[PDB]
């Protein structure tokens, strides 16, 4: 398993912020 | 829109770290 | 637990249309 | 597009509310 | 389930990957 | 951006497949 399942999500989740961060960039411009 | 995408997009993340948090939890137990 | 975890992907997919809706508006406009 | 892409996440989110559902079944039974 | 779990993440991973496809589509256009 | 974009989701299908076929292993066993 389940250690790898949790650190896939905590991969997925530096991911999805890392997208919400370059779609305020794209927003911006 | 963008700025709500982006956003909503950050809440989606934190509820990722909300389930590798649940999976490490659940992980030993 | 067993029951967080549906607790959270319930609002996750309440979110993905809210996702839907935007572009779909953004689609069009 | 657009338009596929917001469909797309419509489709999303239908399947996730089936995900939650599915952890609901193994959250009792 | 589980068998119902697995098939609908490859499911969800695979329009994911579409639209990767789409958006490196429009990436140039 | 759009490429970046692409390419995270792109990440997120791998990821997501992998997690797929992962649960599987749990399925059988």
């Amino acid at each position: 398993x389940l250690k790898a399942i949790a650190q896939e999500f905590k991969a997925i989740a530096k991911k999805f912020k890392a997208i919400a961060f370059e779609f305020k960039a794209i927003a911006q411009k």
